[PDB]
């Protein structure tokens, strides 16, 4: 039915050593389903992850890169994930639609699996606007992805108010803005794509709000921020049963 | 006589805790006097204050902009006034004179506020080179804008010395450093942009030495970045009385 699930966790803080105490958690954790588990961070505990984590079922990531060189060290350092296009890097940073397009078309041709992000502002969401915002950031990245190039793009929707702001969106919401870039992707790129296709959903999930969200037709697993620095990010992949 | 005094917040670092905690004391302290209050900060606080402080009289800005995509996306993000040239962005990231007049001249053109920082180092000012450094950074700005631009300028004068140091100016050293730079701007520009145009001082300003700095004939305000995480910002807006 859904393709395979993903419960990604972006360390965007935390120490070293509380860190390493949620890393022996996950790795002493048994998940009798099919999920593909992400830890997203920064060069600080990128290190120690890559040799602490030891989950079959866990896989590490870069949280951005800021050109080729990096993607071939961040490769060559044994690296095969990275999330682009993170809220941030937008609208702080101000990287374009077709920066990050650029970006997600690079790393992919190095030969990583690529967690795109897209969403709208608080603006753009009350504007009614969701809908033309979400795909003019999803149709830049197509642009420049050849149909081959799906295979290694994963699609994370977070709407910029939800993430980090205790807000999270409906189970309507999530679902509505999901079936909406699949229908524009099969349309666009093919229905065989659209139906491999995940569609993640990030912005306050959390342990008691998951399931509810992962019910939907067309959410496809979790890109968790807060919650992945406790133990309740269990909680959020066993709900991608 | 002196224009609106500006009583900004240099939120340099701090948790999203503690910074609530500040948030909701200043959304409910009243302010009996006009003043424009400003809180500057990166990314990581910038959503959290864009949506917590609630204050008519307060308005947040970025701590800086790489460059016009980030000014777009920031004025989209609606952010309005921006911090540039600050202290480090010259020094430790070598910025020019005229690169950061280039910035200024850009944020301007975007329609932000901005407070465009200048200062000289402790070998300067002991070398007695103060008044020249301070106004070839001036100078620097205005060779960029038209006459009409100053009235989208604030300009903090912050010794590099009295930054983080514990070391503040003197009510004399800061009225000094302010009265000639008003000079330069009336004789250059204007008497009209002269009068108009606030001055705020910044380095090492507490509760207890606002209102003598204040009082001076050319200070309009304060930038500040220690005293700013703690409740005492509020004595020190109350000091531009």
């Amino acid at each position: 039915s859904k393709p395979q699930p993903i419960a990604a966790a972006n360390w965007k803080s935390g120490s070293p050593d509380s860190l390493s105490e949620l890393i022996d958690l996950f790795n002493s954790t048994s998940i009798n389903h099919d999920v593909q588990c992400v830890v997203a961070s920064t060069f600080v505990h990128l290190a120690m992850t890559k040799e602490r984590l030891s989950h079959p079922k866990f896989v590490i990531a870069a949280q951005n890169a800021g050109n080729a060189d990096a993607l071939a060290s961040l490769k060559d350092f044994g690296v095969n994930w990275i999330v682009l296009g993170h809220s941030e890097r937008r609208w702080y940073y101000g990287e374009t639609n077709e920066i990050v397009a650029d970006k997600v078309a690079a790393a992919v041709a190095s030969g990583f699996m690529v967690i795109a992000c897209i969403g709208e502002t608080l603006q753009e969401r009350e504007s009614g606007r969701t809908a033309v915002v979400v795909l003019t950031q999803i149709a830049a990245i197509a642009k420049k992805l050849k149909k081959a190039d799906w295979a290694k793009v994963v699609i994370a929707y977070e709407p910029v108010w939800a993430i980090g702001t205790g807000k999270v969106a409906t189970p309507q919401q999530a679902q509505e803005a999901h079936a909406l870039i699949r229908s524009w992707v099969s349309s666009k790129i093919g229905a065989d794509v659209a139906g491999e296709l995940r569609i993640l959903y990030g912005g306050s999930v959390n342990g008691k709000n998951a399931r509810t969200l992962y019910q939907q037709r067309d959410v496809n697993g979790f890109l968790v921020g807060g919650a992945s620095l406790k133990p309740e990010f269990v909680d959020i992949i066993k709900a991608t049963q």
